[PDB]
């Protein structure tokens, strides 16, 4: 046993920061390194040796992950008696696992735990609802039980003139779960070349969501180009907007469709996610952000047709800062993807002030894992962003030839708020553009969602292929009556603003 | 003045002994250059409606003005069916407003171009039946949204010479009874190669329009291709081979499939294509029971069209009223970039070569409704999906494209006896004209309580010839689904790869 609490973990992290980084894990055995995802996920932990097996009337239990594939960090695991503030280490032993000890090619296999996952009544040994695995990455599910997007303890150099640094959770301490409890507490040591951290997660496993109360203290070993707080990681391959990568049986493929920001000044932003041809970074200035999230608001199975991944059942993630974070940017990185496996969306909070060796930080935030975020704009909300050819009347698209003029059609569909009561008074879109002009601007009632479509044709004013930034909110009798739609469009090359008639 | 169906047949017979009157005179500029918007703004005088005088009428009729490509003078006659006496309704300028100034304001001899019928409570708007253009007509069910068309007749739609479009040159309307939602219109069909006498008994029912059609046809000339009970639709973008899908609309089509109930009782589901190159298929049959172009995806969210409402557009079912013998269901698919080209043609072509002097009589019923009146009692195709293969579902590589080129097919089945069949073993029976079906899976789809058949098509030949495919489900020795019939267009060999543009 040893003395353990959050204060001791902070000293540990602080003291670790004054010693040289332990460095990258040793390479795995080849049987583990070359192991397929299907083989990796078939590894069987001995349910009789579950972390909380000895707790009467337990509503939660926990098991560990084996090292394998890219998961090569030994993670040290401890049980904490919260009454006595005493931690005991749980030692890896091979007998805890089956189907871990032969490779893809049957070749027979020091090792350790790679992470943990938590199960809930009524299924204490299957269908885990929280999981920590790989670097500082974790995920949770809601009542659909379907895993989608990830969070991380921290992001470092995700978008800068040098390679991303991935911090690792190197140790977790589990408070022994109480009888009847659907909340558990886990402490984590974060360790990286640039930075150490002490984390406390108080994790609420509710009927329809997981709520994590996160507290961290960070201690910078080195100058850092980019510090990303409360990082989220998702994937967008094909949605309703700029469908360049949609050649599958699935009308849409994504773990999230949008970035949602509740700003320091009280403004709501809806930023539809892109799968761009070229790597893209955006930084959104804010001061005391109230919340931000990567949201999956299209719940319609018929929009995905995925009976393996169930994208339509995947959760939203909402970050709620528990203090004033001051000046900084919401960073959004969008990687070009051809499919599903690449985590091509990253979002984080980057404080304004440049990070120096010896800097300390303390952040508190709540994570909400659920179909809907816990808060949304009370005004009209963007339901979907659609793009395609413009330069013709809806209902009368020419079949005999392509449109004579090149333009890109935008349809932004709004629902909820006070659209019903406002419509008779007159609803106007307020559209600003970094380039081009919005023509044939229409405000059209959409009976099947009881909503309004703002449709316009973007005509280029420049041959430039620079990203085109767009903002739109609805006004009525001198008030904003919708959240702000913020879009980034990639116009084609000049010689591609025309149609090849291949028939 | 004396008129009945016997007299119409003598007229069409005698017409056929004379040379074709030829194509209509060109229109004045005012009318020739109208946009659809300007043409659809032409206003008929509702006070001069055809049955304005009929007490408690549940139907009324108005006429169309000439305009755009609607150049044929169509003569219109009122028939008292009680007395068999007909009087011509003469065209007058006074019957129309917004007909006499062009899109460029230029100020406007002429006739009627067609007719439309209105149903209580909207006797002057939102028409449910319309005859306009050549021998074309449409009807709507209880959505009241227009979609696909039918024609009286098709000639040379797909041959080594230009299509010939027969025209309806005259219509005779039985005066409607009070309370009746059925009307009778007779039509004279006139074309270079052929004349006809048509009788339509048109039932404007609560949820559908049913048309009892009888014709008598008289061939002036040899005919390379006679098309009986032709239908005409549009398929731009669906779930299958999505080459023309660059709009805000996940799908655009008036129909998604050809459904055939064959003489031997087989049900075929043939998903429609928007091919890169003009395509024709002839489906051999003998005494066909029914065939139709169906719009079975009714989900607004799958089209997002708040102008055309594709999801509200009707299916059209042809039910022969006799044994039609040997022949083919013709299907032509024209490449389209949009909505306005009627890129889908379907008709019955009798086996026997048509000769100058030949006469024919066909009886068929037309059902205009969301669903056809009959469907396969076994499992049915809900949808046909295509995309990249060569990877596992849920694990499509994002770091790179699949290493191997294959086309993935997903055929979703619903209904019949799948529930009871499932624990006994469902097997797909797949046949291909070329290539190989691999990673064949049968998968439960909880949300539609149905089964997906998924397979990856790997090519065996450099050929870019069309690849024909068939699939039906079998369980313990029995067919338990309709027959899926697909035509696939493999890319050129040096396009059987993915360019990594990022
Ligand atoms: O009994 C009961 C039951 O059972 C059953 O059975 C079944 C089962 O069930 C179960 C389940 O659950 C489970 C889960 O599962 C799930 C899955 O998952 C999976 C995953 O997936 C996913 C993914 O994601 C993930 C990840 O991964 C990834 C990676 O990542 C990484 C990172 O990355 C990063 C990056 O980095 C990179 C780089 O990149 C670069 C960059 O950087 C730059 O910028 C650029 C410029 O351009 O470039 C690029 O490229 O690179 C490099 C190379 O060089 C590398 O190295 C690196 O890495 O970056 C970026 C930026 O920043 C970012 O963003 C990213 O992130 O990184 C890190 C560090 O290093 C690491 O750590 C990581 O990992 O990546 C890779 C590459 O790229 C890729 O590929 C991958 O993918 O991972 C993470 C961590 O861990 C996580 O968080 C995530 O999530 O993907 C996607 C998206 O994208 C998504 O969506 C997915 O989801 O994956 C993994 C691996 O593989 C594994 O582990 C797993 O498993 O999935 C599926 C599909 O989707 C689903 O469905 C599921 O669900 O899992 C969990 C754990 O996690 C567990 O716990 C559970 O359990 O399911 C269900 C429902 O929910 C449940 O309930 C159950 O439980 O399942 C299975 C499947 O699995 C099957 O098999 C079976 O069957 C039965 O059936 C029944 O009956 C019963 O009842
Ligand atoms: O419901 C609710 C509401 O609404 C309304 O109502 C109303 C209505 O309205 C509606 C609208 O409608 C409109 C329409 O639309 C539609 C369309 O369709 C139609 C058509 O049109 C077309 C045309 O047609 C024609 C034909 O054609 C044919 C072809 O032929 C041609 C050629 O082609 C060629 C071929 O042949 C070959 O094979 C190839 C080789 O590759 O090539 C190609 O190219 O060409 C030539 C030149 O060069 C020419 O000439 C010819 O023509 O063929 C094919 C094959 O066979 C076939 O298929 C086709 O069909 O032809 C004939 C003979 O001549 C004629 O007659 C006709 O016309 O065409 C054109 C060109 O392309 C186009 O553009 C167009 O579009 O028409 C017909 C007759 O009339 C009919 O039936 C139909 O329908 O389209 C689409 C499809 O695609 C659809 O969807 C639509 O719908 O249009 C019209 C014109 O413009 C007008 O008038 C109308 O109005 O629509 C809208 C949108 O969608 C909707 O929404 C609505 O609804 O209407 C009615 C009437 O009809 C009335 O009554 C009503 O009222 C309102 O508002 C209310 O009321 C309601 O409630």
């Amino acid at each position: 046993t040893q003395r353990f609490d959050f204060s001791i973990l902070q000293s540990m992290a602080h003291d670790l920061a004054q010693t040289a980084w332990r460095g990258a894990p040793r390479p795995l055995p080849d049987t583990l390194a070359t192991m397929t995802p299907q083989a990796y996920n078939s590894i069987q932990y001995d349910a009789e040796k579950s972390l909380w097996h000895n707790v009467e009337n337990r509503q939660l239990d926990a098991q560990f992950f084996h090292m394998g594939m890219g998961f090569r960090r030994r993670v040290r695991m401890f049980s904490v008696d919260p009454a006595t503030h005493l931690a005991r280490e749980i030692h890896f032993r091979p007998e805890l696992f089956k189907y871990n000890d032969a490779g893809v090619d049957t070749k027979q296999l020091d090792l350790g735990f790679a992470g943990f996952r938590v199960f809930k009544a009524p299924e204490l040994a299957r269908r885990d609802v929280v999981s920590f695995l790989g670097a500082s990455y974790f995920r949770a599910v809601d009542d659909t039980y379907q895993y989608g997007l990830s969070a991380r303890g921290l992001a470092i150099d995700t978008y800068t003139d040098s390679k991303e640094e991935f911090p690792d959770f190197t140790a977790f301490w589990f408070d022994t779960v109480k009888p009847g409890a659907t909340t558990f507490t886990v402490y984590a040591l974060l360790d990286s070349a640039s930075i150490t951290g002490a984390y406390k997660f108080t994790i609420h496993c509710e009927k329809s969501q997981v709520i994590m109360d996160v507290e961290n203290h960070l201690y910078a070993r080195k100058d850092i180009k980019q510090l990303g707080i409360a990082p989220m990681t998702s994937m967008f391959s094909c949605g309703t907007n700029e469908r360049r990568m949609c050649d599958t049986i699935h009308p849409q493929i994504h773990d999230s469709d949008r970035l949602s920001m509740w700003r320091g000044n009280g403004e709501w932003i809806c930023r539809p996610l892109n799968n761009p041809q070229k790597l893209q970074f955006n930084a959104y200035t804010d001061n005391n952000p109230k919340g931000f999230g990567l949201l999956q608001l299209d719940r319609d199975f018929s929009h995905y047709q995925d009976i393996m991944g169930w994208y339509n059942k995947r959760p939203s993630l909402w970050v709620e800062p528990r203090n004033k974070w001051g000046k900084g940017t919401i960073g959004l990185m969008e990687i070009p993807t051809t499919g599903e496996t690449l985590n091509n969306i990253v979002c984080f909070w980057q404080p304004e002030k440049a990070v120096k060796a010896g800097d300390e930080f303390a952040f508190q935030y709540r994570l909400y894992w659920s179909a809907q975020p816990p808060v949304h704009c009370p005004l009209a909300r963007v339901m979907a962003t659609r793009t395609g050819m413009g330069g013709f009347s809806e209902g009368w698209a020419p079949g005999e030839h392509y449109p004579e003029k090149w333009a890109r059609r935008f349809a932004v569909d709004f629902v909820g708020g006070d659209l019903k009561a406002a419509a008779p008074k007159g609803i106007e879109p307020v559209i600003t553009l970094s380039s081009g002009e919005a023509k044939q601007i229409e405000i059209l009632y959409i009976e099947p969602i009881d909503g309004y479509r703002i449709q316009f044709d973007w005509y280029p004013t420049s041959d430039s292929t620079d990203p085109v930034d767009m903002r739109m909110y609805l006004r009525c009798q001198g008030d904003a009556i919708s959240e702000t739609w913020l879009y980034q469009y990639f116009p084609p090359a000049p010689d591609k603003r025309q149609y090849v008639d291949d028939r």
